[PDB]
């Protein structure tokens, strides 16, 4: 028997979407303190309320109190002994203090401007740790330093002439370029060196920032309409597509001298003493860089272009030379560094499937002594898994003459591995990408970290020694998902987590217990600062199941049952999907925020699926690995089989009334779908889909794809847009949507689809946001998406 | 009493439909005729035709001519024979008739070829001789000079050229172009129109050869003299459209003024350059008025036309103020321009030299309250020894409100001049007294000036020929009368018909292309013959044809044309395309196709079956077609077409419905449940004002191309129309339908929006502002793009998947 969903009118289902609508705290710090034992900063947005800075304080003791959020007037700087504050704000960069010296306020107070002689926009702005009385910024593509107290201000590079034709003015520094900020979720291109020196002489202090620039002359450009319509202009943009130029990059320094009274002494630009491009001839990407806590050494995480190659290599200061046009200066400097300079490969990741970038990299000062480095690695390649790995690299310099050019060969600069110890190992991951972090207590020599261990559907947080690694406990409840901040001083921490049924909270726990035994402290709750919002009357939680593939492996789903079902009855289905690398839809936290629409769809009899297939992440390399250079192919086998036992399992499912919808990557694979599984999909909403792969950039595409040219099937089999005569030639089966200010997934892949619909004779309708880029950010087209796929599915899933 | 209903089919079966039809239409007419005479007693040949068209078993445009008997059989059809010149393609050519040269560009370069003259005629196609050039980039524009067809001139990087075709000499005359990287550093043209200029004034040149030598410098170096546009487009508004090669995602930067934003700065300017005996160029200068341009005419917007006296004595130019309501034809005396220069000093004593006897003279002055349509009709006559007077026959419209040839003669009044002095004009500066001006034509109806309408005079026999809608609006035909005895006119082309005739320049003979709504286009060559005393009496009489009529196919059946009164008591004229095999007392669904606006006329007795077909097949498939052509069209007078003043989209629909309504009590077919409207460009526009003001009428709208905001429109064409939006918010608000999306309908189905994305017209950004403020408004909306395609789908996928998409829709979605 067949379930039919009640037609209603637009208004109508305007009525439901805009009844529907009607249906948390970050980047915490804590610092140590009346009867408050801490203060914990964060941003935040309240009921009634512009985000803003707030704080809360906690009791020494809480009876065996919801914490209110006191105000203190996206991001912010913060010194821990000074209690400086740094954020922008209304166009314009502002400080405050709180605590250190002059204690804590206790009422608002007004942020202090820092006003400027710059023009244009102040970017990226970060104190620097050394000496709190001075800040970097970005200004016109070029580093600056200025000082908050004396308001002495100082540009260091000089890369961006400004100007009249862009084209013509491809350098920059300290910038993070498009494939990195898009593509290697890395938005700097400039670090702090933590220490001062005193180089010698009159002994003035001497601080010093590393900095990456670029020439992006070679790189292809692109036109991306402006956002302000009515002026009917575009933006020009340097997009590296797959296969061609990435920008030219290289590391360099810049110092400056201060002296007591904090003025600015001198300046100078300094680079390696041979070209970045002879030592490290096959690095494409500057993946990260940092410096060791004493200052020693600067490092730098680089990739090759196949992104199958990692290595870390430490610079010392001394590597660097003044920048000079001169060539009888360069030589001089050159033969005047010392022989025993020179970078140390202290680690190298290495595979056959691909590179995802880990954040964690934690270098321990060598206490040991001047001749090794230890340090904590999350390592993926060696296990197939995310694994922590205390690792101990030998420096021992072989001599070098740094005025003779010179080729690097096989293993140049490679350090012996003394120890390389896994702290955790197993079939689940250590978290290390897209902002999880690891805390390290040198006292206890305990690693705080987040994992899968327990579940792939839950992140929880874990403790293990890094001395002598065993035992590794849980310190989060079963049952949740949960994303964590541990204070500075490791006695109490922040968990952010909710279920599939249960709205998030934020609770601040407490570790408890003898101090002899730090391993098995107990986490204690103390207080919230977020109670779970009330679960809506019309909200059903999805259900998570699993499942085993003929293949014989297991892929986790959702269904969100029709409400009200009855039996015997079968349901229109929506195959809701994504599919693609470096996401995970289904795990135990709760979905009504983002996919409300999906709860909206079940209450009106749509039965909804989700499927994680092969591809999606939280389950190891191998399992990722399987779309390599065949992106499109694995993917719809897995979400077929997974519909089917849905079917199979639930009952409830009418598989003659199939949609496929997703964005991006979903968009691009609802498409797959209605190509090559026309008797399962009876229709597609394709959302900003990728229909040709030529047309996205090196660092994604290439990854996962090689290059066109190493993969021309591939690429092919895998691009929508040259498969369209396969597409229904029955109308009021393909809808596409797309906004039209959409600078990941170009407007152009829809716009050559049609085109290529148009040369098929095939029928299409189309829905475009002309004021929106990849995300619907704006409510009025986000009502309009929602409604016009509600008609759509009402109208045309029979 | 009772409802048709169309048959449904598939998607493949529409497109088996459509397919079908572009094949068994079975429907290449030759164009730009140039007649010349046969200087040959003894051969069968009057004359020469020379024209340009496609011949059989070739899939490209080029040069070619026809033989012209000297006599006939009586009752038998002579069909010419199409003989190539030449061993797409090309599109025009100049011709000098004294020397027999021809000149063109043809594979991204220039050519010419020699035929008549001294050379005599071929018997036998020729090679085209390519002219090699050092320049960088395309040779633009090309044209041989007058007075010495040795000569041509170019536009190479927005600066014009001459050449030696012989020597094979190249040299500049405009140094207006820098050549710089960057285009928006670089914005100064010489002898360019200009996108405003071309778009919505007709104007393809920005210069003109003095028809005429002269001979100053006592060392016998003759002077030659090109009258020029220079333009500075700096304050002009930059707009992005995406580039054709659309896998670049790239844009190319385009100066649009939009309505009440800044048009070009403009000046006209004279280029001279000296030559010798053996035609070397010895010597260049660019020359300038002895005032700025902006201090002689500081109300001038636009050059609308410019020219030259056919013995040079006077250049001359057609300026038109912002509003488009006063216009000026202007002589210029070469002695007014004095030697560019940067010495402010050398300056001044060439402002010295200039004699005060020298000016300006404003010879015509047209002013209305409506707005002056550029008519091309300007002939000036020449001029006895010691004359201080001028005589020219001249379009006027706004006079009567009808276009009809005057005889003018001014009086050339010098009020004498201090050039030295800097300038300041009162009113009537230059102004000409104007002694005689007789009406040759009159009534309720036009004389055609303009899209390519001309007249010819023959000053042997003081005749003046024309075309008009004196015997009817629905026909152009061609007319004589005498510009010095006014009187008779005689009408020389076959009623019936509506026709575009071009005559030799011996008014000897004629083309005529023709058609009518039943018959497909021919063209025919006649022989006007008679006594030469009674010269406006010259009978015309078919003497061959140069294509004959295609059979109209049995598939397609002919609109019929029809007429009746608003309640304001004005004829409008509409057709209708009856439904294919309709039977009684059945009610068909009905679609009004429109277009409405201005400069058009979709309803006139010419064929419609090549670029209408569409409409038949429709009414093949049982669809009622209707075509109403409302006030604001043209040929109707001035009056006719100023019914929209300031307030377009007000009256169109009105007129629009009041047609369908008529149709549908005289017909009785129309099911007015069941109307879809469907226009492009100004009838995108109206289609979505259809929906909007009259819901009740029509149930769906297929808007092409809209303009959805007037805002966003050029100067030329919005301001003529509307004013600038400061001084017309009201018209400016009620006349934009994405303004007005809270009135589109809240039912989904009932719109579907077709645009082009490299639009360069009609920017895609009015489809997108209107989809735009569609979702705020929370209406339902389809949409389709051709991505490939500019306001106009040449490629056939497109097209015909425009169509099949059309019939579909129609056919889902006209329902009551
Ligand atoms: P779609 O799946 C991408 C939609 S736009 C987007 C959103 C997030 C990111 C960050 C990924 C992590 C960086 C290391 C990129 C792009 O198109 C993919 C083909
Ligand atoms: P649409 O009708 C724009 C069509 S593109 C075009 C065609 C012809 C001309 C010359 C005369 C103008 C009247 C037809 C200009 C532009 O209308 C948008 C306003
Ligand atoms: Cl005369």
């Amino acid at each position: 028997a067949r379930f039919q969903v009640q037609k209603h009118s637009w208004d109508g289902l305007r009525s439901i979407i805009h009844g529907s609508r009607k249906y948390a705290p970050h980047d915490f710090q804590f610092v140590q303190k009346g009867p408050h034992s801490h203060r914990l900063y964060y941003l935040g947005m309240p009921y009634g309320s512009e985000n803003s800075l707030l704080y809360s304080e906690i009791p020494k003791k809480v009876r065996k109190l919801l914490l209110s959020w006191k105000q203190m007037l996206t991001s912010y700087d913060f010194h821990s002994e000074s209690g400086l504050f740094l954020f922008q704000a209304s166009n314009s960069l502002f400080h405050c203090r709180d605590g250190g010296k002059n204690g804590f306020m206790v009422s608002p107070m007004k942020p202090l401007e820092i006003k400027t002689q710059c023009s244009g926009p102040r970017m990226d702005p970060k104190i620097c740790p050394a000496d709190p009385a001075f800040f970097s910024f970005i200004n016109n593509s070029d580093l600056w330093v200025a000082n908050i107290e004396t308001g002495e201000e100082r540009r260091l590079t000089f890369c961006h002439q400004g100007l009249s034709n862009v084209l013509d003015d491809p350098k920059s520094a300290g910038v993070a370029t498009f494939v990195i900020q898009e593509e290697f979720d890395r938005f700097t291109g400039y670090w702090w060196c933590p220490t001062a020196s005193w180089e010698g002489s009159e002994g003035l202090k001497t601080l010093r920032i590393l900095y990456e620039e670029v020439d992006e002359s070679e790189v292809e450009v692109i036109h991306v309409p402006s956002p302000a319509l009515e002026e009917r202009k575009t933006d020009s943009y340097r997009y590296p597509r797959t296969g061609s130029k990435n920008p030219k990059i290289a590391l360099k320094l810049a110092e400056f001298q201060t002296d007591s009274q904090g003025k600015i002494v001198s300046t100078q630009e300094k680079e390696l003493v041979q070209p970045f491009s002879s030592l490290f001839p096959k690095v494409e990407y500057i993946a990260r860089a940092g410096w060791t806590r004493d200052g020693k050494y600067a490092w730098a995480m680089f990739l090759d272009r196949p992104q199958q190659w990692l290595q870390l290599v430490l610079l010392p200061p001394a590597l660097f030379i003044p920048s000079t046009e001169n060539e009888e200066q360069r030589l001089a400097s050159a033969r005047a560094v010392p022989r025993n300079v020179q970078p140390y490969v202290v680690y190298e990741e290495v595979t056959n499937v691909w590179i995802n970038v880990h954040d964690i990299f934690y270098p321990f000062p060598q206490s040991e002594g001047e001749d090794e480095l230890c340090f904590l690695r999350a390592n993926e390649c060696k296990t197939g898994f995310c694994h922590l790995y205390k690792v101990t690299a030998v420096l021992k310099s072989q001599g070098y003459d740094w005025s003779e050019p010179f080729s690097p060969g096989e293993d140049e600069f490679k350090c012996p591995i003394k120890e390389e110890i896994a702290l955790t190992s197993g079939e689940w991951e250590v978290l290390a990408r897209h902002g999880s972090k690891i805390w390290v207590n040198e006292e206890t020599k305990l690693v705080y970290f987040q994992g899968t261990k327990d579940t792939p559907l839950e992140h929880h947080l874990y403790v293990v020694s890094y001395e002598a690694a065993g035992e590794i406990v849980r310190l989060t409840t079963p049952g949740f998902s949960h994303s964590c901040s541990m204070s500075q001083n490791f006695d109490m921490f922040v968990s952010h987590y909710s279920s599939v049924s249960t709205p998030p909270c934020v609770h601040v726990y407490k570790l408890s217990g003898p101090d002899d035994d730090p391993l098995h402290k107990q986490p204690r709750f103390w207080a919230s600062m977020m109670e779970a919002a009330s679960c809506p009357p019309d909200y059903v939680p999805p259900e998570i199941f699993h499942f085993h593939t003929r293949s014989d492996v297991r892929l986790y789903g959702m269904i969100y049952k029709p409400h009200a079902l009855q039996p015997g009855k079968k349901h229109p289905t929506v195959l809701f999907v994504y599919g693609g690398p470096q996401v995970q839809l289904v795990n135990n936290s709760f979905k009504g925020i983002k996919y409300l629409r999906l709860n909206t769809l079940a209450s009106l009899g749509y039965a909804v699926v989700v499927i994680d297939g092969r591809g999606s992440c939280q389950r190891g390399l191998r399992f990722e690995g399987a779309l390599k250079n065949q992106m499109g192919q694995v993917e719809i086998e897995d979400q077929v089989e997974g519909l089917q036992f849905v079917a199979e399992k639930y009952g409830f499912i009418d598989l003659s009334r199939v949609a496929i919808h997703g964005w991006s990557y979903g968009g691009f694979l609802s498409l797959m779908g209605l190509i090559h599984k026309p008797q399962v999909f009876k229709v597609a909403i394709a959302g900003a889909p990728v229909t040709v792969w030529m047309a996205y950039d090196t660092g994604y595409t290439e990854r996962y794809m090689d290059v066109p040219e190493n993969n021309q099937h591939g690429y092919e089999a895998g691009s929508v847009a040259l498969h369209v005569e396969k597409l229904p030639n029955e109308p009021n089966r393909l809808l596409i949507l797309h906004g039209f200010l959409d600078e990941n997934v170009h407007f152009f892949h829809t716009n050559f689809l049609v085109s290529q619909l148009i040369r098929a004779g095939k029928p299409y309708q189309l829905q475009i946001y002309p004021n929106e880029r990849h995300s619907i950010r704006c409510p009025e087209s986000g009502e309009h998406y929602e409604v016009t796929l509600l008609h759509f599915l009402q109208e045309y899933l029979h």
